[PDB]
């Protein structure tokens, strides 16, 4: 499986080792993918969905707070756990992404998993509560979303599968049944390394791309969507962005970094559709500390000066754009069975390359 | 059961009917209450929890958008469904309140119930998604919160039990296991009728009171907590506010109304604790309209002028204070079994009356 | 001049030495007070107004960033400089408070004063811009506000007069012509010392009180406004809160602290009027650092754990309530001339004491 | 003067008659431009600055509230008047744009101008206050910003000059001394006409472009900044966006519209620089009503459904992009005198055409 850079698309700077969000130290990604092409008993439509889990500091025996910031570009979607991100500045545990009507079971399963996995924290006499970050995009065109196919066991499998190294893209995890710009969408990831004050830090992005319309699609500045008009879902009948970094940032700086994903999604053409739940979260793995109930009264934290941040912002925007394009390149056709209303095609690599060549952007 | 006014407490203005949130026409409240005093098999602590459901336009055959506004006073808690309240301006379906780790099952159950109840809307070819408003307070001192006692059936029972009329208070629904100001807490409700542009409207409040410390408790402006010092949970070892009105208000005005609940909770003494998840939602039942996919492109709406709103703001504040006190008066002692760490007592009515009398505030 | 504690009002905890915002080391307060009782040439109404200036790190030869947070409880007023407080986390220079239509001249004068006072910073080749924090309340009932009485020289005088030590209250600075709860209002201040993690800190408040209606007035929990009904402004025909602390807080924590001023203003009875511009700013004097253009790329900062903050929140609430009541106790009758529409009286001390005594609250 | 479309750039959709913000009926624009090439007495650098004024409902004898919404993308700049836009939902009077240190005099001059212009509203016995919307970008590289060249008379001249019709672009009004993408910047405008529900509406934008670095510049998706590398300000040694529409939108909807300008400024390449004060305001001219003190208690308003808004969001993004490019095309070289540090050149039209032609984007 070539990724976008392999096809000659003219991407943007130096990446971490795997060109993925796992290039940020300690962050692991796990997936559970459900691809069925016949309905379950009592249903009329097949289940194509899944769960994505991103866990920071995956080696720690205790949950480690990660400072974080959210940006709600267009709130037509769900992302739980953000009230204490906004006021307390951090979250604990994994980011879990699934389909819109699997939020509940994913939230329930994640709390249960945290109580088991971090038993020495939560199965004690301390009064602690868990508020996980669970988010979604809507796969009802290709998935039997009102059949609630994702179970507790499916979400635990994603959490138990978290790992470092290369990350699968395309039709996997929460991205399985997604559609972006009229083509097959799904999971995408990328990373960038930047130098800041004599040290090297990584910015990694993971997206669940389910947004945009064909006409808007722009790849490398070329209006590809004006040239590749066939097979759109419309003719036959949301985006979650997670940014991770090891740069030492505080909450107020991370809310600014998350806001940069607005430009990041704009790069491939969308003006931000009304029905698109476009919600971005950014977290840092720097400044490790105990949970509130075990911390000393004063904490010493490192924080970056703001002056040099333009290169970090550029890296974040570029990583989001490459993560979206990687999802489209990695995706495969889906649908077209007797139980489907549509056939969603993955963007054709040779036709893409040809259009970019005509506009002098095929590297 | 006498309520606060029945004991001579010096409350504030004219109430609707039932002096409850059901005084706002069409708003129904349902409860599922779980009170056990012996552990379930494999658990060590008893289950004392439940679910509260508040459903606007409870007669409608289709979900009716209700404009709304949220105020996160201190975000150490969860309230789902707020991203589209912020950007879209409204929510659909019920407000469901339970315990912290019951969010996920309550969310899952609510989406499933909505798909069944509003089958003519959701079991169609339309691409529609549901993002319910599910909130919580933490009952881990009296409840086996990591045993996940609330099931899907429990939440469906609360939803199917919604009704107009008098509302049960104290140890019921989501407030079953809650503690407030070191005394037994739980569910409380109150309402006010106001005249605006001649016209008569109601403001009703429902609270799940689990906040505050004994030392802070102020009732009718009297420092009761300084006089009633025994039995605190501390010596032995959050608040969700929902405001409903039929006044015709738009989202930006409803956000201000919800922010008035900050002063409302301040009335009984709290300075707003760090660990308290204090999140308030206000919604109007005016301006009924179809869902987005069935609406005409232009809607005609009525909105109040802002000049005469002080009387509405005062009624909101007063109703929140009365609802909190009503919860304490309705509450009953809980705990003290061989499986408990604490015995939480309900505030004693005669002792309270005596303290108020000493400061000239017993009416 | 007795302050509220001197009259036997039952205030709250241990104050710093001056019981004022200048108890926070290095914070200076300066005033310019204009009290005229005949109209200036071409005007019909007299000028009663002024400027209040609060300067953190008043010894420093260069401007020192102070982390800060704002809460807009009801935005019917102006407070400039908040965009970079929200995103950047801090502000530089003084907080300047005046009347509503004097914002512009105060802003202009403050920039000019900073360019002259910090000449080694601003009269260089560096590209630097200044965005001062200038706020207001509306003194149109007692002041010729459309006569623009405050000049550049008036604001420079306040800035040049900043000093530590005891702070004047009542009819002075920006508070000169203000009215609160139908009585004469104005400037008030108070402070609290708290122990946090084996260290001592101070929380100081300064308020410009111009809010509330007589009927709502509550002092020490007693409904004083129901007993002292005469001479209201109505019968004859906003609040800025600044909190300063030396506790090491980051911006996300300071926004929470500023939000606690909502309860602080609720303590004296207001439900938060529609026309009241109720805007609060909290800043810390800890974590001194250079300006952005002179900072190293990485900074080391100290930050408190959030667990023990309840005593800090309680001190902040109590300090706001005391600063408001101090403002009413220090104020003097104003108006009643042939050019006035009103005569605004200060609350009478003996009548106040008598009402408190009847409810058992006169210490 | 050819504008961007006249040079063959491949712009986007149908414009209104002037392709400017004055295509929204009743919106006037007025400018005061100060271009001096020798220092004023006692100064060392020349003054090149000015004022831009945008007045909705310019014919009205009384101020007419216009619902509006703001998006602070990166708050390193000032825009006054936003607290009541956020909570009250509207503003009155003009949007005035100038240089960073001219805020104060522009604010003062606008309040004074409104008192005179709307004398039947403000020179009465009513208690009314004015909180104008005054914004800025920083022209310190080309202008003697610490000389405070803009006077009260300069701002009154811009206000008195508001007019419909064609709008001047480039080195005029507040944009006079601005620099964008290392080329001369300034004022730019554009409009789009869209059909919504059988009715025709216009979206217009006006920008004061002072943002970006040369290397990021992208025009029509082409990386022009990589090809036109000479004369950058760096080698020699912020953006305010105003969107106006006649679509009937409420405040919560206008906040989303103003958020779309983030994608609009990302079209030309910036990732959003840390030092860039990028603040956007959107307002609607629909739903005319009286001021709060003259309104009936209930108002009837028209509001759009959200479903069809994607075409409006696209029009908004495209108009911001065209306005920024129009500002660069209209700009003229500035500086390079014995008193300057730099010579800022306007982008060369022929060179730009040549780079676009090479990538197949010259229409």
């Amino acid at each position: 499986k070539p990724r976008a850079r392999d096809l000659g698309l003219p991407f943007t700077g130096v990446t971490g080792p795997y060109n993925a969000i796992t290039d940020v130290d300690g962050v692991g990604v796990g997936f559970q993918t459900i691809i069925e092409n016949e309905p379950r008993p009592g249903r009329k439509r097949p289940a194509r969905s899944g769960v994505t889990a991103i866990l920071p500091h995956m080696q720690s025996e205790t949950p480690v707070p990660v400072y974080a910031g959210v940006h709600r570009f267009n709130g037509n979607g769900e992302m739980t756990g953000t009230h204490w991100i906004e006021d307390g500045g951090y979250f604990l545990g994994p980011v879990v992404i699934t389909n819109t009507h699997g939020i509940g079971m994913a939230h329930h399963a994640t709390v249960r998993w945290m109580v088991d996995r971090y038993a020495s924290t939560y199965q004690t006499d301390d009064f602690l509560w868990i508020m996980p970050v669970v988010a979604e995009t809507y796969d009802g065109a290709l998935n039997d979303i009102n059949g609630f196919p994702v179970t507790e066991a499916d979400v635990r499998k994603a959490l138990d599968n978290v790992a470092s190294g290369p990350v699968q893209e395309g039709n996997c995890g929460g991205g399985t049944g997604m559609i972006t710009y009229g083509f097959k969408g799904g999971t995408g990831t990328a990373s960038r390394v930047v130098e800041f004050g004599g040290r090297s830090f990584t910015i990694g992005a993971l997206v669940q791309a389910n947004h945009g319309q064909r006409d808007w699609l722009t790849i490398a500045g070329v209006p590809v969507g004006q040239h590749m008009r066939d097979g759109t879902p419309q003719s036959q009948l949301s985006i979650i962005v997670v940014l991770a970094t090891d740069l030492p940032l505080m909450p107020h700086q991370l809310k600014r970094l998350a806001r940069r994903a607005s430009i990041g999604i704009g790069r491939n053409g969308t003006p931000g559709g009304n029905n698109s739940g476009d919600i971005f979260i950014a977290f840092s793995t720097a400044n490790q500390r105990p949970m509130q109930h075990r911390s000393a009264p004063f904490l010493d934290v490192e924080m970056v000066n703001d002056e040099p941040l333009d290169t970090v912002y550029l890296a974040a925007v570029d990583s989001v754009e490459e993560a979206v394009v990687n999802a489209m390149i990695a995706a495969e056709d889906m649908g077209g069975t007797p139980f489907d209303r549509l056939l969603v095609q993955a963007i054709d690599h040779e036709r893409l390359r040809a259009v970019l060549r005509q506009y002098g952007r095929l590297a």
